[PDB]
């Protein structure tokens, strides 16, 4: 049951709009909206979304497998070893938000101050003091984007796990030498930044000119969860104020997708005439380059939805029934819909490019979509005792000021994080947050295993949460 | 009764170092280190200074009155009008931290996103819907410095005062004619800008080239916070691990504002033998160049001690007693020290340059030293019941779903602002925590009104925060 | 007659290697060698070689017809109007080194110091004072890189004629108005910087992704000239020094033109075994990414020459027999060869990345072909009789101090110039000499028609060219 | 005798401005003007000119020699060695235009194309075999700002003897050990580089924080040279065009340099009322900031002449009679004297920053003055025959195809070089160019010792060069 699983089993019940119903429904950690900083929905003039693992959520773990699959085989068609083709992807490795340091080869999981919870040679977790010698602070600066690469988002989980199965396949075949930064094969020297910098460069190459959107369209059904709700709540949307898409994928693509996404034999409700997915925006714009949008994004073109292509030349009309948008930025958004920042809730999966990027440079509300956790709750709840566990050690660890009774706080951490993973919960090793948390705090005022969760809130509702207090004024 | 003025108070309070003394006093807010987050004491073996503000507390409201009346001073030598003459410092002005917007002249108080919590040009507080004409989101994207720059440094307390004074006296003045970005004397423009880096430039001058180190060295009884626990509380720390000085001013400068702050018949504790200021440090480096120092910094230099100027040529030896350092960078520190990152805590008043920067370029634990606090400690407990009032009424509000008694909420709050001063509370407007606050909780580990706080507590002390929970998992 | 039909003229003709052949031969302007700057040849250890338009000249104007073609197909692919396809490429247009200026859409020719020459809007040839409007000083700042392209390469001049008929065809279309900076198409507008944008994009996409090098390789007798003296002169090379080849394209796509130039029943000399074509050459480099290539270049790679793939990894090994080398540096070279700058003659067509920064960056000597001097010469020979007309016109009117017959010197410049072309002499427009007969004079040491005129001097020959003086020397 | 003498020996000569007499004087190389190119003074509507060493020639070697002393007093001052004041400085040594190489510090006279012609480590000339360990290729890439220095203006002449000296003591002064790239002195290491700096550090400081221009202004019959002929040149140009001003300097220098260049019983000619120096000038430009004056320039201001600042704020109004404008740009120039770039012709002696930028950026008309060029020339006439005999060895070796009397043509360059000092020619070395005379040549339309020369031709004189042509076209 991955997390994938949780949202389709969740697709597939029809809404029930009766009121009681959707309070009680809500109640559930699972369809509930989480909490950051309170927001007042009677506020929000204008809805926005982004497609990919936002609107499209695809299927787990057979949409990673593919694209791990297909990476693989393009490095073996730039001339990596033919033993590659007998990796398989694993969905048990990799959690999302890891760190790969490409001076030494590690994946890393990270606090919110850059210091290490995991560090991974290969398959190889590698304990506490034996990480000194490469991280004498046991700290990294995560911000030296030479050396290390972040890897936070979902396209990123099947690189995430070949990168350490390259690491380990080239640590343990015997033509290869294994070197502090890389491996030696007679006079050929492969640095683990070259083979980061390639598989970075396959898995562009399979989403931009590869095979994967021609196999991801072509079954649908295996590759991208779909839920009759979906433009229930987009219809809701559209009564109370303006719904939009910024994505960054293409027309095309874009059309196949959405297409799929609102095919049933009905349209808002059951009864009801099918829509073309188009009517439920009243802006769309496509070849958005977040995080750039946010900025000076790029000429405004629009798009010829007839061939797919673009017009030639800078678009200067104005918004219009049927008009397709390309490139632009969030101004084009807020002149054409006549919204401020504060008026637009912005609903998507992308941590930095979609939620902090819309939060830092335009002051957008923010809805952070989190795929996995739809599975994270699950095991939250069920193991809530180990983590219970770990809070009482912590406590009378402290108030001790048989203190060598901490290897057992080691020994319910790594109990803890296994039952999420090799690479344990997305946001915490044991009592330790992880980047990725901090940043879902600080960045999205709301989040949620899915949008969907919206749902069952009236729009009128107000999300409340505390305020916060300094030390000296608590 | 400025902060100033507490903590010369405080100063001139012999130490009694019986151990439940200690415990008794540092139960006071106003002797109290605050945290944010955990911090085993016994964990640290180096200690770091900065000095201006930190060791060295410059004398309120009379620092600032100096500052400002050799700025002014300058500007008139280069050419402003003799008006500006009869501005006098007021320290019920400024608070520090505020935004000043280049464009259109405003000092800009904001929370941690951006939003505006107060706007004042010149004198004039601009309510909130006259606000939206120039701000639109009632939002600034702050880190745009070609536009915005932010007053964060004690420094800046005169040049936040001037500005406005400035803008008052050009706005009222009948020789210029008030526009959106500056003002017009017949075929001359000055725009805020410009008249911006003018200030700017000045208060440098006067630092750098001018008299103000020069008045402030020949009267330093009255300019400078002299505490006879200074020494007490470093030969503590230099029992229990290394000691050092990192300051961006000139060994001369240092010399005699740290000769100052040791100078009394005794060394440590009352009856001891006086010693050498630089006796209390394992490392004395000056020219910091902080914060450029936290990460290439610049070539390491030897002082000649006798002369006070720098010997010729990169110093390549040792650390070798009596030897005073120039420039280098942090990592000279942690190698001449035998230190990690998180063997030293970093003790300074700059939220950026000491504090945030140590903390996420290197790692370091990080104690920040808040000089106001004194005296907003005294306004907070004062004033709590205010405070009270307007949590009782955020609450009340917000069970609601008569709510036009939401401008008792902006009276409140402006009532609760004013007790700090015009521009409020360095911490908060109403129930609205600034940028600055925000700031102190993400990179101080801990933080007081002075580092003499440090003396209260043992070396061994565990400070302990609370552990943070993301909503879902509360 | 096109200037390849005279290369490929000579290129039909075996050598004949009597030293008093030679002696005649090289007599003949198209036979010689150019000296801009003496050149002692027996100093010369190692000959360097580019590829395109240096040992494989491309037929004209087969080529440029063809390159034309499939970027008017690409261009119609991504949706510029079908009538783009009535367009034919017309040698007689273009010259090469033109300056595409895209503000106003306009190909200018310009001398030495940005002087404007030449000014063509599509097809009309703008006089004089009409050219003030848009150039006050008849100048351009021609490093200004964002507004101004220079059409250096013979790989430009298929865009520098389509650039031409696509501002001819815009301009003369009813669907599109014309404006100072481009053409509007109702709500669209077309900037001649977009659309030179688009036009660079489809040439670089025919190049790179498109079928211009299967179309070439599949006719290779229809697009490549092939001269059996190419095998004889690189072998009498290799007698006196190294040979080598760096050259931009790839290993696969070197390797069938390389294969086709060397396709002969006979190696070096009739009767002669056939001998691969890597066999002439010291060290092959591939993928050399000049002009970067003579600064920091990029990691030296080795080619799998079974594959025509990288072997992955950095290669350290040294100088090998049959090994290929991909990207590199200049300094892979000098070390490989045990050569320094002074005693390398590199040998190509790109007077800006192959001599220019080959002279300027390192100290090599250059020799620079240019294909189409075979043509201009038989010009510049057939019309001296006008050259010399406007030399004793220009003497006639200085010596004046009746001057009104200038109009004369307009006239007989006009007269000149077309005997060349549209877009006249590739070195001058009458009296003045081009921006790219500078960077000849200057950069250049030697320079022909081809390189196969080194085959009619002896290795130790000394090239001459007269000392230069100061005016105040003279 | 001087360069400085022989200039205020043709100064202190009245004007006879019988044209008969004028064509006779021109004649004499001393009071000619070269030329590069062809300029129709007929067609310049607007003369420009640069104060410091065009207008203001400051005496030699007094004015280098107080400009060395002041440098060595401020490097003492900051700590270098008291064996410092025992230099002094030697106009024997320094020619113009020099590289100094902060690598391995040594100065360089190079030609146009980086070739080594001379290298000097301290005092001593390092011959052809032994620049090969440093320089391979005898060859410096000069465009490498971070390793060398091209000390072409006159107030280098100073600094480049200063180097010389200082490597000199430091490399024979027992207290350091010489190493490769700079020097030991136990813990200390003093790079070239570092070295390098603190000089050029000194030089700035000198003239603008220094006694400089307090000691230049306080004799300025010591150290300017003045000619009554100034204003003459200048009131006859203002009956043919538009005379200006845009300097460097600030307004007091500007004023007290100029009303001593100006200061003479008389105005133009003798007999005739004087007329104060401002009113030679249609505009009037200090603070210029070439050449970042040729591109966006500065903001324009308004100097307040009563107090010799600068008023507050952009100046926005017109050009008015009296006014005197600081910063702009070259555009403040052309937009208020109605000009283009060719009808201007800018008069200066920096190279670099007065002509090359103005003709590149601008294409203005140029006419560089070159003040040692009055003695270079005394030097190349009374040695010519030395010249002559290196031209026809020079012929001889070439045409043999006893070689080893190639040893005569070093005696001999070696010969004609020291005639001209130490580091010989600003124009060549034996048969050798410098980069300075390629840089003349290619972007000073004319030169001149003196600026004054053009008193000796007629406004509408047409100066004329041949025109250049090909090797191919000759
Ligand atoms: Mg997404
Ligand atoms: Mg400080
Ligand atoms: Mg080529
Ligand atoms: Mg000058």
């Amino acid at each position: 049951t991955s997390w994938s699983d949780r949202l389709q089993n969740a697709a597939d019940m029809p809404a029930n709009m009766d009121k009681h119903a959707l309070k009680k429904y809500r109640r559930e950690a699972y369809h509930r909206v989480f909490v950051n900083r309170s927001l007042a929905m009677e506020k929000i003039k204008c809805f926005g979304f982004d497609m990919d693992y936002t609107l499209a959520v695809y299927k787990s773990p057979e949409y990673e497998s593919l694209g791990f699959e297909l990476t693989v085989e393009r490095l073996v068609s730039i001339g990596y070893p033919q033993e590659l083709l007998s990796f398989a992807y694993d969905s048990t490795f990799p959690t999302r938000g890891l760190v790969f340091d490409t001076l030494y080869g590690n994946l890393l999981k990270v606090d919110a101050y850059g210091n290490l919870l995991v560090c991974a040679h290969g398959f190889n977790f590698i304990r506490g003091p034996e990480t000194r010698e490469q991280y004498p602070n046991k700290f990294i600066q995560r911000d030296d984007t030479e050396r290390f690469y972040i890897l936070n988002t979902l396209f990123n989980l099947p690189e995430t796990y070949l990168l350490a199965c390259l690491v380990d396949f080239f640590t343990n075949c015997p033509r290869y030498t294994s070197c502090e930064t890389g491996f030696k094969d007679g006079d050929l020297f492969m640095s683990y930044r070259s083979m980061f910098q390639d598989v970075r460069d396959a898995v562009d190459w399979v989403h931009y000119k590869g095979s994967l959107k021609e196999k991801t369209v072509e079954n649908l059904e295996k590759y991208v969860v779909k839920d009759g709700k979906l433009p229930l709540l987009l219809s809701g949307m559209k009564e109370v104020g303006k719904v939009f898409l910024a994505t960054n994928s293409d027309y095309k693509y874009t059309d196949k997708i959405m297409t799929y996404l609102f095919d049933f034999p009905h349209g808002p409700k059951p009864g009801s005439s099918h829509r073309p997915w188009q009517s439920y925006f009243d802006l769309i714009l496509v070849d958005a380059r977040k995080p750039l949008f946010f900025g000076e994004g790029t000429v405004l073109r629009q798009v010829d939805t007839k061939t797919g292509k673009l017009k030639i030349g800078t678009y200067t009309g104005p918004l219009q029934h049927g008009i397709v948008y390309s490139g632009g930025s969030s101004d084009t958004i807020c002149d054409l819909l006549g919204a401020k920042g504060k008026d637009i809730l912005y609903i998507g999966d992308h941590i930095f490019g979609d939620i902090l990027k819309s939060k830092k440079r335009q002051g957008w509300r923010t809805f952070l979509v989190i795929p996995e956790l739809a599975q994270e709750l699950h095991v939250w709840t069920d193991k809530s005792s180990l983590f219970e566990e770990l809070q009482s050690l912590d406590i009378f660890l402290a108030e001790l000021y048989i203190s060598s009774i901490q290897r057992r706080i080691k020994k319910v951490t790594h109990d803890m994080d296994m039952c999420y993973g090799m690479m344990g919960s997305l946001f915490r090793s044991g009592s330790r947050q992880t980047l990725f948390a901090s940043q879902v705090m600080r960045y999205a005022d709301l989040y949620a295993a899915s949008f969907i969760n919206l749902l069952y809130y009236p729009f009128s509702y107000l999300f409340r949460a505390a305020h916060v207090l300094m030390p000296h004024e608590s």
